[PDB]
């Protein structure tokens, strides 16, 4: 039984875009507003304010650490999912000829970093087909058939943003560690959709690097995200974008080394009030139930929506089995085109999004989504054909 | 005649830390709060919201451009001063043996980037003495005596954060362009203190790269800054940290090239509401008078404080002539030590800061600062000896 009242934005609209950005809870806006007030009353720049900011940062780092069941030292605070990927990709000691493998469902922004890396260090990159494994096949086996002697890193999204498939991460990791080549194969995971929807425990689930954001499923404000790096991989990642937050200081205030753990990849002044907003959102989700309970609630909503769409004659879900998470992608048989359809729905205050590849429409159901909203969506979709 | 009422934080304290972070004006907090409301009512992720966000970004880019009298295409929006420096430094095509020259008054965070760059590309770096040129000498001449055949870039703070000196940027640029070596010498300027206090016109003042932030003298919120790159230098800067905001898109949503002008160095999701806050703070300053008028007002206040300190027997200003800007640094003859003195002042709600090198105390006077605040500071300082 979710407390929908904590998310005022739900009230006069039918929202299904949590994957793009979550509806901000009241407690998050209160924390943001309270931080501006604290800074105005006590600083904004002063011993008291600077200490309050450092304490707030430690508190967020700790809440994130607890969310994934890991030590705070493995957590880096960023502004979004992408930055975490930039940190890992630019930090690796690349040699000409090294190879990177990405799935064919990765984000355009991520592909751009890889192209930038290829141009700078002379590495190469290839894609491997996973989109087609939504209803059959094995993504891990596809990867195994693409691994080569020069493969050094694999990049994949845990929950695919376009089709809604949850990749078999554990099996994929095993395939990578089993491989014998010039390098021990490592895996960088884009968790833009998975973090905050799927139950994640990095002490049970072995991962190398995991990038995420707080503004989508975690329902925090735009501008705050994070990155997990396993303690055994920290040494392989050289800091790149650095600043006063990245170092330790000497007698005369001179740089003497890298800050502890993930702090070495943090740069400088950030939007502190927003950090308090994310912290408040994180604590709110825990009061609603465990990650597991919230996950099952999300799946109950997506399946209900999925079933409803299966009944509509001119709508075709991409998944032939129940969604493994909160994402439900589908096409609509109509002369209008998916972008015009999404715009018409928004005109009715029903919010979904268009996907470029494959060309389809995507809806996100969260644990706070209810049956009336789903039925209202189904009702309006019934109009096209 | 400044409208102090627009800056509510001034009221029950005596603030002199504008160089660390400016007091946020009411119109800025209103704009931030209003943006959260707009996102909640119209999205937060949707056609309407996404368009509103893009329009806000263009509006801020344009206001910044007008502030420095340049074309919007030369402006990149970042989170702070440091990021701008990381973009320029990591973007240059460094070759082993290349040399970087920095003043001995640069920020620790900036030095850390340079050290990271030296380790990665095998370049070298050396400092040149400018601190000692506050009351005598010529910083441009010092630089001329250090320039070598392999010198490729010079890094300097336009307004020194530790001593308050305004470097002779025009003369320094001439010296650099006059030099004949293996590379045409370029200059990266750290404008953490100068932007928003000194009148800056990059159409009259020729500069290569100029990094700045909006949270200090411009009085915007923590988290939003920017970077200027001359059109003739854009090509030499390769994008490094990139994301979906850095590229142009193709038919199937794939990367087809770099976004226009400075957009190529912008990454991904940011704290949009804060952008509206900086935009509002920028427009507020323009309503108070021109940059020149505000600069003279700042100097009238700093000289008044400087004169006041010269009268105190146990206080010694670092500058033997009137401050060239709003920064007034000084030492205090006392067994207590400068950090204990700053803490005691804060106990009395008087806000200044300690400087590590040279070991001194620094006060910042803005155009909104008044005589009562300065006299109150002088009164409490009189207590030490
Ligand atoms: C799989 C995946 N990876 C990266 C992003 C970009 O996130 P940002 O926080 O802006 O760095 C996304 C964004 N998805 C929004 C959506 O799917 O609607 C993503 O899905
Ligand atoms: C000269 C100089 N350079 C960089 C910074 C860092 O700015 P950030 O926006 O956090 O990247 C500063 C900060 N100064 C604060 C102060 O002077 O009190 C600086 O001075
Ligand atoms: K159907
Ligand atoms: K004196």
């Amino acid at each position: 039984t979710p407390d929908r009242h904590q998310f005022p934005g739900l009230a006069n609209k039918t929202y299904f875009n949590f994957g793009g950005q979550g509806i901000l809870p009241t407690v998050a806006l209160e924390a943001i507003t309270a931080m501006y007030g604290y800074l105005q009353e006590n600083g904004p720049f002063s011993i008291a304010a600077n200490q309050h900011i450092q304490q707030l940062i430690a508190q967020l780092r700790q809440a994130l650490a607890e969310t994934f069941n890991v030590d705070p030292n493995t957590i880096t605070i960023t502004d979004n999912v992408t930055t975490g990927c930039d940190i890992v990709l630019w930090g690796l000691d690349w040699h000409q000829g090294d190879e990177i493998l990405l799935t064919d469902c990765e984000h355009p922004g991520i592909i751009a970093i890889v192209q930038a890396i290829a141009a700078r260090f002379g590495i190469t990159y290839r894609f491997f087909p996973v989109a087609a494994t939504l209803n059959q096949g094995d993504a891990a086996a596809v990867l195994a058939n693409h691994l080569g002697p020069k493969t050094r890193l694999v990049i994949l999204s845990h929950l695919l943003w376009n089709t809604g498939q949850v990749l078999p991460l554990a099996e994929i990791m095993a395939v990578c560690r089993r491989h014998q080549g010039n390098y021990p194969v490592r895996v960088l995971v884009d968790g833009a959709q998975s973090a905050g929807s799927l139950p994640l425990d990095f002490s049970r689930l072995e991962v190398d690097y995991y990038a995420f954001t707080g503004h989508a499923w975690f329902a925090g404000p735009a501008g705050v995200g994070g990155l997990y790096i396993h303690g055994d991989c920290l040494g392989e990642i050289n800091p790149t974008y650095v600043g006063w937050r990245s170092i330790t200081y000497g007698a005369k205030g001179e740089p003497t080394g890298w800050a502890e753990g993930g702090k070495r990849f943090e740069v400088a002044t950030s939007a502190y009030p927003q950090y308090a907003g994310l912290l408040a959102a994180l604590q709110l989700h825990q009061r609603q139930g465990t990650a597991e309970e919230r996950y099952q609630a999300i799946c109950q909503r997506s399946e209900f929506l999925w079933r409803g769409l299966n009944q509509l004659p001119h709508v075709h879900c991409l998944a032939t089995s129940a969604p493994q998470a909160g994402l439900v992608s589908f096409t609509v048989d109509s002369p209008l085109g998916h972008r015009a359809i999404v715009q018409k729905l928004e005109e009715q205050r029903i919010y979904l999004r268009t996907i470029a590849d494959p060309d389809c429409i995507r809806a996100c159901c969260h644990y706070i989504t209810d049956e009336e909203e789903i039925n209202h969506l189904l009702a309006r979709l019934a109009d096209f054909g």
